[PDB]
């Protein structure tokens, strides 16, 4: 359920097409 | 379900066309 | 379903044309 991330870059709950960045 | 992210950058629940940033 | 993000930058549920930023 709740995550409360407040990050500062790439993230994903988790599913198809895994993210990237640079 | 609920996520409650409050992040400060790129983020995907998770699906096709995985995100990018710079 | 519900996400309740309240972030402060780029984000996407997840689909085609993965986002960018700078």
């Amino acid at each position: 359920p709740l995550v409360n991330i407040y990050n500062c870059s790439g993230v994903q709950v988790g599913d198809n097409n895994y993210l990237t960045m640079q």
